[PDB]
């Protein structure tokens, strides 16, 4: 099996997440984060993999794309499933994906919100890496676009779990940027 998680950062408590097809901030800690810890491999031989929507893929910036040092899929109910090149595949579902190569060590759901609200209710996600976003006065900042998680359905794990599924990086409390803090934090289901 793949170990599949969902990585995303969300303002609390509504779980907003983008605003006319934008991200609504610029964190640059999280930012960087992200690409630890989506790039970060134990085993020699193995890469790990990204997952997104066709959206989300088309919303990257022209020079990280394919996002460096992971293998990028991309989702479209269009897609066949092949490869496209060594770093990019095109499919239909990640069932189908994931059977497509076997150099992948953890599998990593990136976005967006389609792709967020669907994967969550399936059983190959076994993880949340939530980046847990706050704001003096959250309803301030424009949002259309928002989680559908049952998290009464999954249990936020102790930081020392977290810890070991990042391993050396640096994990830091309350990182203010701006006017917003924020902290990364590992759900499990329950
Ligand atoms: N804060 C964060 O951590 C993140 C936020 N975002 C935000 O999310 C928003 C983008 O989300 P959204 O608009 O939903 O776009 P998505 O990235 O989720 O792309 C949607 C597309 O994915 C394809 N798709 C959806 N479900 C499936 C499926 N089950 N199987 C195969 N393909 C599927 C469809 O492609 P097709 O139509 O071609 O068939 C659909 O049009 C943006 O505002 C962005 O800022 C994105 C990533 C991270
Ligand atoms: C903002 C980076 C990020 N952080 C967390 N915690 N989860 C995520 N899914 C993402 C993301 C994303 C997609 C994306 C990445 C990117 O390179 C960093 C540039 C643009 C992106 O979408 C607009």
């Amino acid at each position: 099996k793949p170990n599949v998680a969902i990585i995303v950062a969300a303002l609390k408590p509504a779980l907003g997440i983008g605003y006319k097809g934008k991200m609504p901030w610029r964190l640059r800690k999280e930012i960087r984060y992200f690409k630890d810890v989506t790039t970060r491999t134990t085993k020699p031989n193995t890469r790990n993999a990204v997952i997104m929507g066709r959206k989300t893929w088309e919303s990257i910036p022209q020079k990280f794309r394919p996002l460096p040092d992971r293998l990028n899929i991309i989702l479209s109910r269009s897609y066949e499933n092949e490869i496209i090149d060594d770093n990019i595949i095109h499919a239909s579902s990640i069932e189908s994906s994931l059977n497509l190569v076997s150099d992948v060590e953890r599998v990593f759901i990136i976005g967006g919100a389609e792709i967020y609200n669907e994967l969550i209710n399936n059983s190959l996600v076994s993880h949340l890496l939530i980046t847990e976003i706050e704001h003096p006065s959250p309803e301030s900042i424009e949002m259309d676009t928002f989680l559908k998680f049952p998290l009464e359905s999954w249990t936020k794990q102790p930081k020392s779990e977290l810890q070991k599924f990042v391993g050396d990086t640096v994990l830091e409390d309350d990182i203010k940027e701006g006017d917003f803090t924020y902290n990364y934090t590992l759900w499990t289901r329950k």
